[PDB]
RNA sequence: AUUUUUGUGCCCAUCGUUGGCACUAUUAAGGAAUGGAAUAUAG
DNA sequence: TGCTATATTCCATTCCTTAATAGAACTAGAC
DNA sequence: GTCTAGTTCTATGGCAAGGCGCTA
């Protein structure tokens, strides 16, 4: 029901005087320093647990005992770490040794599991408890029976209290409440309610529990009972019913029973414990006096790794199980037939070093049709060695091995157009073997092989010590705040400096190191995003009301552009160029405080400070929480495609529609509201350039720059291609830098292409690298049109950088190889030329912000989207595309490289961060099976529809590519692939309306064909010829679902041209629509 | 408590007219891929 | 018209997922 | 009277394809 997320403020610490930044410095080292004491404690208290502690406990998620222990007794640590190693070997047996019993499965895939043999080894926590009793002289009796209330009490185990409670009651000498009170008052209330049963209201309730208490009132129950602490929710009851807010609630008697019982076992007990003073004095001794905030912070950042992975291995090994489970061993005879291609002449290599066999190799499934083809071409080979054949079979049994050689060969050939490219040698083999091995056993033994070791290769997690930072604030933390914005204004006042200023004051409670007593000490921040949007004081009377969204933000309806004063704008134009951006905005933000424009913020203590120390520097973030309710009864669906070239796309679906436009799908009425492309359109002077699309300057306007290229690539003319048998053929590269050097490329293009080129000579003159050092900083770092200064949000943008990561690469690669002393790491490269290397990592910091700033600029646009129609229709779900598993070993790695740019796990992950601050929005992910070629609003309505893509194009502009591609969808040969049909109903309904045949596209001159569709379109008056084609731009809609569309008749039937991710957008909105109004 | 010069970044053949924008921080591991040099193979 | 293919070693990288942190409500006692 | 510094609180679809571009 509710929702809860963080919004964070960066912040720059504006330091004091040194000896006060000093006293926060050292008390900074203090809590760092002292927390690796608390991890090396909570790993010692983890091998005390046993078989006793853990006894009839919860046990949740299905961990078993077994699990539990040895997840504490045995941890993946690195090896240069205190605790002692132990040998994989060895865990079953010292598992018996302290268990009494051999491990069960669970513990047993936990010592099982693969890890770094070199970085981490296994550890014995055991050990360290033992270390823990004879260090500090305890009993195994005491330290037990104090690990045991640790228990109860969530110190230990699988689901702990928070640090600031554990070390309460572990440390804590204040007043305790009495527990036996409480089983008592408990124990009473179940009785009384097991002595009347069928209470129904409230009232009775609250007077059954007062009975219990033997009290009249809330307050007296409380001062008796519980008197410290938060409420306990039986008395909560009685407080209600006097408050008068809980009359008309249901009573569920069995439940009331079952809570209070469940909670009984923590009050048979007081608490007292037999180790705590010898681990406090202990403690002291390292880290200093007892105080609850400083521990408590310490204790914090050492347990957040010793649950977090203790949750997460635990998982990771029920995973491993179920994984290794769906493995059919059954299949191993198989996959050995398979792997027996390493034994046989097909494939001999030197060292016979073997590697790991994979679906791909055979080329998936597609391996039963090679066996189909195989298997006839053998069929008839044999009644042709019967009758056909007499005694000359020498030649004829020649030419069915060749013949099988050859329908191999073109098999690979056509598999790795679209994917890894099968082995010849593999497949020869395979073969051979027919009689040996059936081809669906081929299959299944090759998938045991790569799915066996894929299962065992997955890593356990090491338990690595966090770097720590600290928390201060209003409740329960280290004491802290944020000056409030009435108290900065007084304190002003109070000094009779200006009202108002640019700064933002934080008072935190530290410990004074000299003394180890705590002092009240008052720093300050700059943050001019949190001045905007929270801080800065609307002080005019009588300001705007705060935003619903509470942010003073553009997306929650603040422009926070006002008309500047003349001082005002001088301001920002004497101010350095360095400040002139950041003056800018607090000029912005003053006049809109002076013109009353300034909307309120409604300030509470509601903002944790985070300090982070690192070196000498501070890194302080203000978080706060927002809250959200849920809101279900959605007006709207705004479906989202994500593209990697093409832009993204949203549509909106009004729900529950009246009135013109209205679909009936499936018996709700829904109307198409709009679609549009996601855009950022950055202003310069009157032009405008959307980022995510603009791939740069045309080289009419780069002359200087290109012709500066150019003059470079002709001093390295000099290439020589692929050795095919001896041949080697001179290369020009000036034939490849003319094809990219027109008027009409763009520069990112061409400065992308270029860096390929300059790669390719650098692979031609190895031995004279280093000469390419200065053009390589002239295209990259200082150019004007260099890579580092132009480039946008645009895919290509991002193949540009990754281009001249590349060549930096191909660049200290060919420099520092050896004349034929170890292996050459970035140590040596950076010695070898700095400013090179330097230029890598500005690359990669580069890329990485842009990265950034696309994920944040995209969301932005879809959720500003979202917030407009909520306004105007209501409640919006959002639905974006379930991406995963996109890049895969068995597709070519260009494939790879090409899908690894999609960032559609990003932008969502950041729609959905932003969509938890706004009421009315809701984020969910749906499958995107069939999206690009679904009907909207006919398919599922009732019939299945799809229909292929289309590309749009001119005659002149028909490749070979195109042609062959239409032929391959006129190809008799099924597939398993469900959208080719599509493809093949769109070049059959190509050629019907168009008035063609097969045999006017089939075999005759591209240029013939390109004559053929010109005569045709200019008789009917037409500039362009849609086609079929995968990926394509254009979709055949029933409904005019892109403003833009044109009509056309297709087939002698009637649709909008579309473009294709408009039409996906809506399909997105519709996937499993009825659902989201069940 | 007063620093008065900065929260992080994004775009451009014109870097400014107040140029135009956007944004949850941190810690650690794991998962899947990518680039470069070279080796071994079959083409 | 051409973007050779597989597999491995070593040095490097990016995109994403999943374990964590960024406590609430309270009162006795100190101002 | 406000606030600090301590305590205790917590609540009852099987697969596998599909979803992504080239420039020129």
């Amino acid at each position: 029901n509710a929702s809860e997320t963080r919004k964070a403020y960066t912040t720059k610490m504006i330091p004091r005087s040194h000896d006060r930044m000093k006293l926060l410095g050292n008390f900074m080292d203090y809590l760092m320093d002292g927390t690796p004491i608390f991890f090396e404690l909570w790993n010692q208290f983890g091998g005390g647990i046993d078989r006793d502690i853990i006894s009839g406990t919860a046990n949740k998620d299905k961990i078993s005992d077994d699990l539990l222990l040895a997840v504490n007794w045995f941890k993946v640590m690195p090896i240069n770490s205190k605790p002692q190693g132990v040998s994989p070997s060895n865990l079953a047996n010292l598992f018996q040794q302290y268990s009494g019993s051999e491990p069960d499965i669970q513990a047993q895939e936990y010592f099982a599991s693969n890890f770094d043999t070199e970085k981490h080894q296994w550890k014995d926590m055991r050990v360290e408890y033992e270390r823990l009793l004879a260090e500090l002289q305890l009993s195994r009796s005491d330290m037990h029976h104090d690990l045991k209330l640790m228990y109860k009490e969530k110190c230990i185990g699988l689901s702990l209290s928070t640090a600031h409670y554990i070390t309460s009651v572990m440390f804590g000498t204040g007043a305790k409440n009495n527990r036996q009170t409480k089983h008592q008052f408990y124990s009473k209330v179940i009785q009384l309610l097991e002595e009347s049963t069928q209470i129904n209201s409230v009232e009775q309730l609250a007077s059954i529990i007062l009975k219990a208490g033997d009290c009249d009132s809330y307050r007296k129950l409380r001062i008796r009972c519980s008197r410290k602490g938060a409420t306990p929710s039986i008395l909560k009851i009685v407080q209600d019913y006097e408050l008068g807010t809980n009359h008309d609630d249901e009573v569920n008697v069995p439940s009331l029973i079952a809570n209070l019982k469940e909670k009984l076992g923590r009050f048979e007990y007081e608490c007292e414990w037999k180790c705590m003073e010898k681990i406090k004095a202990f403690l002291a001794s390292k880290v200093g006096p007892y105080y609850l905030g400083s521990y408590s912070a310490m204790l914090e950042n050492a347990l957040s790794p010793i649950k977090g992975m203790t949750t997460k291995n635990c998982k990771f090994v029920l995973k491993q199980i179920d994984a290794k489970n769906d493995i059919k061993y059954e299949n191993e005879p198989f996959g050995k037939i398979v792997e027996g291609f390493f034994d046989s002449p097909y494939f001999e290599s030197d060292t016979n070093v073997k590697w790991v066999l994979h679906p791909h190799h055979i080329g998936e499934s597609n391996i039963k049709t090679l066996w189909e083809d195989l298997n006839a071409i053998h069929s008839k080979y044999e009644e042709d060695i019967a009758s056909l054949s007499e005694d000359k079979k020498e030649k004829r049994i020649k030419v069915y091995q060749g013949d099988v050689c050859q329908t191999i060969n073109t098999y690979c050939e056509e598999v790795g157009k679209e994917a890894k490219t099968p082995l010849v040698q593999l497949l020869r083999y395979l073969y051979s073997r027919k009689d040996d091995i059936a081809v669906d056993k081929i299959i299944d033994g090759i998938t045991f092989l790569s799915k066996k070791h894929k299962v065992e290769k997955q890593k356990i997690n090491p338990v690595i010590q966090k770097y720590p930072s600290f928390n201060f604030g209003n409740n329960s933390k280290l004491l802290g705040k944020i000056i409030s914005p009435k108290d900065k204004l007084k304190h002003n006042l109070k000094c009779n400096r200006n009202q108002v200023d640019n700064y933002i004051w934080i008072e935190i409670k530290v410990l004074n190191t000299k003394t180890m007593r705590w002092e009240k000490h008052h720093y300050a921040l700059s943050s001019t995003r949190f001045l905007e949007e929270v801080y800065y004081p609307a002080t005019s009377e009588n300001p705007p009301d705060a935003l619903a969204a509470r942010f003073r933000t553009k997306t929650n309806g603040y422009e926070g552009k006002p008309a500047l004063s003349a001082e005002q704008i001088e301001q920002i134009r004497s101010a350095p160029v360095g400040l002139r951006k950041v003056k800018k905005r607090q000029m912005r933000l003053e006049a809109a405080r002076q013109q009353n424009l300034l909307p309120r913020y409604t300030w509470g203590k509601d903002f944790n400070i985070n300090i982070c120390k690192r070196g000498n520097n501070f890194e302080v973030t203000l978080a706060t929480k927002v809250k959200k309710k849920k809101e279900k009864n959605y007006k709207v669906v705004l479906g989202y495609a994500a593209n990697i070239v093409r832009k993204n796309t949203y549509a909106a679906i009004e729900a529950h529609a009246n009135g013109d436009g209205v679909i009936d799908y499936n018996d709700l009425p829904v109307k198409p509201i709009e679609s549009g492309f996601v855009t950022v359109e950055s202003q310069v002077r009157d032009k405008s350039y959307d980022q995510l699309s603009y791939n740069g300057v045309k080289l009419l306007y780069c002359k200087p720059h290109v012709e500066s290229r150019r003059s470079f690539l002709e001093k390295y003319r000099n290439g020589t291609m692929k050795d095919n048998r001896g041949n080697n053929i001179q290369i020009d590269f000036m034939k490849d830098f003319e094809a990219i050097a027109d008027d009409e490329t763009s520069l990112y293009y061409f400065n992308m292409k270029y860096c390929k080129l300059l790669q390719s000579s650098i692979r031609n003159h190895s031995s004279q690298a280093k000469e390419y050092r200065e053009e390589i900083f002239e295209l990259l770092r200082d150019g004007k049109l260099s890579v580092l200064k132009l480039s946008s949000l645009s895919n290509l943008s991002f193949v540009m950088f990754k281009v001249a990561k590349s060549l930096i690469g191909t660049y200290f690669g060919h420099l520092l190889k050896k004349p034929k002393a170890p292996p050459i790491t970035d140590e040596d490269k950076q010695k070898a030329d700095p400013e090179m290397f330097a230029l890598r990592l500005a690359l990669e910091e580069k890329r990485l912000n842009k990265v950034k700033s696309k994920k944040e600029v995209i969301a932005n646009k879809i959720v500003a989207k979202a917030l407009e129609l909520r306004d105007k229709y209501g409640p919006v779900l959002i639905k974006g595309e379930n991406i995963s598993d996109t890049t895969k070993k068995g597709k070519k790695s260009s494939t790879n490289s090409f899908l690894m740019d999609w960032l559609a796990r990003g932008v969502a992950n950041k729609v959905k961060e932003m969509v938890m601050m706004h009421q009315g929005l809701e984020f969910v992910e749906v499958n995107p099976n069939f999206t690009s070629h679904q009907d909207p609003f006919v398919h599922k309505n009732p019939e299945n529809t799809f229909r292929a893509r289309y590309s749009r194009c001119t005659p002149s502009e028909l490749t070979e590519k195109n042609r062959k591609e239409i032929l391959s969808f006129l190809s008799d040969k099924p597939s398993k692939r469900p959208t080719n049909a599509y493809y093949n109903e769109g070049a059959m309904a190509f050629l019907a309306t168009y008035g063609l045949k097969k045999n006017d596209v089939l075999g005759v001159s591209l240029e013939k064909f390109k004559q053929i569709m010109a005569n045709i379109l200019h008789q009917r008056s037409e500039d362009q010829l849609l086609f079929p084609s995968r990926g394509g731009m254009f979709y055949l809609a029933t409904y005019k679902l892109d403003a833009d569309a044109t009509s056309v008749n297709w087939n002698g039937k009637q649709f909008w041209v579309c473009n294709a991710d408009l039409v996906a957008a809506y399909n997105v909105g519709l996937v499993d629509i009825q659902k989201d109004f069940k």
